[PDB]
């Protein structure tokens, strides 16, 4: 019980000083220790329930009982006068740099997940290395150290999102009595871009700054997995070498799909191409119909352009698919055009890019509808948002024996644990999670902290909040309404309900019922509440905090006797009453 | 324990059946009077824990122990056969109608929880007077039905207070791409009072409009308690009468205060006349340092008027002084002038308000600072935010009994009652509870379903989150930092807290170490958050929230294990780890 915890913790710990408060025997070894810049991590046995247990324990690795007591990487050290002694000899240096591997840790990618991992694990002492290689789109597009989100996911969506939720400020302000015409105002795209592109430079920079000030080694090259310790690197003169590592990381991410017909890698784009694109895409065509889908062609007609997202089924598959709908309702009034059950078939060049001018291409795609009938139109950009998918078969030899699964993602246990003991994996590539920055932070530095200070808490994988961003942005945390009714029967879940309308909207003569937000809760668990959802502005915002009392089991009475916050949005939470079954309208 | 309830319920309701849900007797008499348009209370007996022992209770007042029983007013009516006999009789009206009193609830105030009270009791049948009437200010202004929040409270500061943050979306929109010029941009006043006084009319008229459909007397009157149920009213043509209720429920609210110096209320206005001001106030000076005085001088600010405000002593007393200083800091930085540790002496006219020309007049403030120095300067507008008190002289004479406490305010037992048994008190003049819009909304509902449906739940006052709407936002639930560590002494009192930037403020290049946040926990009862606090943009939204946590009790540690939602600012309170003890910087 608390000895195979120590046995665990002595031996994958990199330096680490077993320690009391009070003691100035410890307070002279923690002296010495950063005095010669070393960095570890600290038990204070004074401070955990069982150290007296723990205590007795560390005698099977030291054959003493007392505090002070200094491991390197699962071998004793000494106690206060040992270290003293190697200190003033000058041998402290070497001891604590003798490994069997030239890293404590290899980091395989640089992004959310990995960064996180990597400087955590710094902190206390293990000798790291971080590896990232961002490879060309099909046209080149290319980018720096930071991850999906950094470049091109969440940061650059967000941001682009709001340059578009500026454009409805403007309107509201002749209304608030503002001397503007919006009518006479335009967007510049690249001027737009620039200012993105400026500050996704700044956080290139500032990792970079980080890793170092960490003293974290960063190489920017390929890796490959050829057998438990070793990495094979491939630097950007196609120099290959090999280095070895105690424990692995693997967090390299996604990139995006490509469906397979005539014309779409040759003409087409994704996501990691529409960030820094060096001219507005005109008239444009969305494929697909995921939250990518809909946000990146949400704030483009926000902008301006004229759009359409082609649907091959439904609006973010996936969740609760009345709030999708009504996501999608919103979108066709506000100029989006949809075209329902459509796939493509091949895209025709009808023009190349106009590299010189700074202007799109033209194109023709050809689809067809599931009725049969056929679609035929002229776009000047065709923009892919099909699903994201890893490619391990570059990170990883099969014979180093990390298992997957169908879809080619890592099956761990619920520590990050891969079926090679000393290799973990976190992030988008860890099977059955949510795909999410947040996530992959956390389960990052949590990971680094089991491995290499003694820690023993794990990742919360469940009831984890999300938000769209659509021109009406959609936040929510627990089931959907049609998952709780599946897994518990109607005849126990309850709905609470109702429209508003935000008071900023009231002098601007925006809409008055489109803005919903719903309660599913189960009657025979004392009302608990199963999912929130809300639609309308700063939906991430308002979630946020109801996260943290969802992950605390509340009822539909914890809701009833907190009094709301006046005047906001988020306070229609804490009075709702009108139920679904009641058939009572939920407009006000 | 269950008979004292039953006693309350039957003794208190206007209109109550006692009923089981699967009874076909049960649904035959709810059909007659909803047929009739009669308006009831149910009790479903198999619905409750103890609803078997209630049915035996019963028998105390109907001599039967079966469902259903129709009780009016205390007095028992009969069962099914004797109700369908005044039914097809004819006389059934009379029976439901006949009363000691003109009412069974006169609410005297026809504000936030006058109307509410109101509302909700008229439901279960009881027949309702609300009576409302608007003293004019000083300078002769009024306004229709609704209280302070609707008509020159929370309803048109946060609709100016928009008017103000559009001005930074102007300016933002430049850096995101779009066209406009925010230096060739100006401001109308009159434009912006006719939008929102325009939603108000709304609001008054929504109001009355919810009276008629719910059957509710309303009398625009003035009303006037002389004994525990008679209520002398004072209509427009100064005619006097009285009417008779068995319950009185008081709700009549507060005014501003003006300083006994001269020259104050012959010159000077308050928030009462300042939403609805035909001209722009310009240079302007505000005399006060309440939320009140921050919120109307931030805006005026804003929109591009030159305003001082005057400081007696401290910003914001009773909040948590550090987040009361960087809220001023923020205004200081942007505009607003402060002269602290000052007090006006006298206001001398030099111009009259221009009421031709839609101009204010000119006025000569003179006063002295703390230390004896002086101060004069002159000003075109003063506003007097000094706080606000009620004046329950005009409103309950001195001999019915109803304790007052040495502030004016009515001394109630935790469930509103007053000294005189059938009298009651909710909102503003409740002593010592917080003084809140969707607090006094709270307990009147609540009161009414336990005066006329049987209801036990009581209002909690504890925790009550807020937000202060200055330029840059304040909100807060719990406890301050300061009154935290008097109660449970500094060694016992853990803060986390940091600073962040809105990902919307990188583009627009706007302050990197200005937002801030801060959760107090108490070490020995588990790291319980026993205050949070956040400065930055959409406080309301934020920390809504997490005032059902909060109520339910979080610690850290709860924090700590749930998730993100990424970009956010709300996310930042889930990865808080700097400690004050500490001493490490919380910049970023
Ligand atoms: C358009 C878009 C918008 C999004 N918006 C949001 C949002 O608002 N909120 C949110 O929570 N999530 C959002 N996401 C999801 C988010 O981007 C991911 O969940 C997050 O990036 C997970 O990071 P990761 O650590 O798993 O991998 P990544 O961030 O993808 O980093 C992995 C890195 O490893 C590199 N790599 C790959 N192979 C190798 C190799 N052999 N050697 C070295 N390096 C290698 C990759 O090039 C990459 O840089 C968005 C995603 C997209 C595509
Ligand atoms: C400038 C300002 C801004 C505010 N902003 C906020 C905010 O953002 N959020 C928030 O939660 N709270 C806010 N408040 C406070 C909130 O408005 C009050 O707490 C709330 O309106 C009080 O409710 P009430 O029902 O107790 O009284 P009121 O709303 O004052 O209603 C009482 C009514 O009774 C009438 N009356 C008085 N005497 C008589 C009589 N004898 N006969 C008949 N009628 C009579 C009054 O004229 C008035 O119409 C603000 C207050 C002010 C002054
Ligand atoms: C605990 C060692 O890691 C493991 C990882 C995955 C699996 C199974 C689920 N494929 C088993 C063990
Ligand atoms: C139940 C109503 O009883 C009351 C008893 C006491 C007080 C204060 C004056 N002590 C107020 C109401």
């Amino acid at each position: 019980g608390t000895s195979q915890w120590l046995r665990k913790t002595v031996d994958s710990a990199a330096v680490i000083l077993f320690s009391k408060t009070t003691c100035p025997y410890c307070k002279k070894v923690k002296d010495v220790l950063a005095e010669a810049k070393i960095k570890h991590a600290t038990i204070e046995l004074d401070q955990l329930s069982n150290g007296s247990a723990i205590q007795k324990c560390l005698a099977s690795f030291s054959k003493i009982e007392t505090v002070p007591q200094m491991f390197v990487r699962g071998k004793f050290i000494g106690d206060s006068q040992t270290v003293l002694k190697y200190y003033s000899n000058d041998e402290l240096a070497g001891i604590v740099n003798e490994s069997k591997y030239d890293y404590d840790l290899i980091v395989i990618g640089g992004g959310s997940g990995g960064l996180a991992a990597g400087k955590e694990a710094a902190k206390y002492g293990a000798k790291t290395a971080v590896l990232d290689y961002v490879e060309p789109t099909p046209i080149g597009t290319t980018w720096g150290l930071g991850g999906t989100c950094v470049n091109v996911g969440c940061i650059p969506k967000k941001l682009m999102h709001q340059a578009g939720l500026l454009s409805h400020a403007l309107e509201d302000a002749e209304h608030f009595g503002w001397s503007l015409d919006r009518s006479k105002i335009s967007h510049n795209w690249s001027t737009m871009v620039e200012g993105v592109q400026s500050h996704i430079g700044s956080l290139n920079w500032g990792y970079k700054v980080a890793l170092r000030d960490n003293q974290v080694t960063y190489l920017n090259a390929k890796g490959r997995l050829i057998s438990p310790h070793e990495v094979q690197i491939t630097d950007k003169n196609q120099k290959v070498s090999t280095i070895t590592g105690n424990k692995i990381i693997l967090a390299t991410g996604e990139r995006p799909k490509y469906p397979e017909i005539p014309g779409a890698v040759e003409y087409g784009i994704t996501s990691d191409d529409l960030f820094s694109l060096p001219y507005f895409p005109g008239k444009t065509l969305v494929i697909g119909a995921s939250y990518v889908a809909l946000e990146c062609a949400g704030f483009l007609a926000s902008l301006g352009g004229d759009v359409t997202v082609m649907v091959r089924s439904i609006l973010l598959r996936g969740f609760d698919q009345q709030m999708a709908e009504k996501v999608g309702d919103y979108m066709e009034n506000h100029g989006v055009k949809f075209a329902k059950l459509c796939v493509p078939d091949e895209i025709k060049q009808l023009k190349v890019v106009d590299t010189e001018n700074n202007k799109p291409g033209l194109l023709l795609v050809k689809g067809h509808y599931t009725d049969g009938k056929k679609f035929e139109e002229e776009f000047e950009t065709v923009i892919f948002a099909v699903g994201r998918e890893p490619q391990l078969s570059k990170v990883l030899c099969e014979t180093v024996g990390v298992k997957l699964d169908k879809n080619g993602r890592v099956v761990c246990t619920d520590d990050e644990q891969t079926t090679v003991s000393n290799v973990y994996a976190i992030g988008d590539i860890n099977a059955g999670k949510p795909q999410l920055t947040p996530v992959a932070i956390q389960a990052g530095r949590y990971l680094a902290r089991r491995l290499f200070a003694g820690a023993t808490e794990l990742t919360d994988y469940s009831n984890v909040a999300t938000t769209v961003f659509t021109p009406l942005e959609y936040g929510a945390c627990g089931l959907s309404e049609e998952d709780a009714i599946e897994k518990y029967g109607d005849k126990d879940i309850e709905v609470y309900h109702s429209n508003f309308k935000p008071l900023e909207w009231t002098v601007a003569h925006r809409e008055d019922n489109v803005c919903y937000m719903k309660l599913v809760c189960r009657k025979s668990d004392n009302m608990r509440v199963l999912g929130l959802h809300v639609l309308g502005p700063n939906a991430g915002e308002i979630t946020q905090g109801y996260a943290v009392a969802i992950k605390m089991g509340a009822t539909k009475a914890d809701f009833d006797r907190t009094i709301g916050i006046h005047p906001t949005c988020s306070e229609t939470f804490t009075t709702l009453h009108v139920t679904k079954k009641s058939g009572v309208s939920p407009i006000v």
